[PDB]
């Protein structure tokens, strides 16, 4: 699809079983998804932006269907105020930005 | 052009006769950029971030060209990491997302 930027690129996602509500957001290296259990192991980061930083749960090689394309990859799971779909898996669904 | 993900999409931006770098942020509403200086009255604005939120200052029909395409909007200037094109500047440079 083409989406255009009048509004929020929302789309919904499936992620560790559940369905949310992500934002495509290609100012964001990473994908932060808001508190929920994934399965594996995890290591202990921090991320940081507007207002400062949090401190959020790396899993790698997970899985996520974002808009019904698949792509799998490290998600980090923190109190973020909203679910971002960032660089590291817009790639993958083969994700760009035109103008 | 079409803009892939695989690294940050920084842009040149000129703003007051200034050549900056910028990012160009689908998970934006609003376009922010680092202390500077601007011309007329601001108004005041909260932004939500990652973190948390920020004042910025809020200036409205501010003349801005990004990576060739002229704009005239609003920009917010505060303590932002990186400066940052929002939607408020992409839907004005044609932007979309694409996949
Ligand atoms: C500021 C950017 C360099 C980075 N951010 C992604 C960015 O798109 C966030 C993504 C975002 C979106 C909503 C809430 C929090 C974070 N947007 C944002 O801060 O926008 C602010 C300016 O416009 C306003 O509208 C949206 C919030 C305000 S970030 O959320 O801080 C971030 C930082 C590091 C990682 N790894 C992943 C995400
Ligand atoms: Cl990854
Ligand atoms: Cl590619
Ligand atoms: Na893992």
């Amino acid at each position: 699809p083409q989406i255009t930027l009048w509004k929020r690129p929302l789309v919904t996602i499936k992620i560790g079983g559940q369905l949310k509500e992500a934002l495509l957001d290609t100012g964001a290296d990473d994908t932060v998804i808001e508190e929920m259990s994934l399965p594996g192991r995890w290591k202990p980061k921090m991320i940081g932006g507007i207002g400062g930083f949090i401190k959020v749960r790396q899993y790698d090689q997970i899985i996520i269907e974002i808009a019904g394309h698949k792509a799998i990859g490290t998600v980090v799971v923190g109190p973020t105020p909203v679910n971002i779909i960032g660089r590291n898996l817009l790639t993958q669904i083969g994700a760009t930005l035109n103008f």
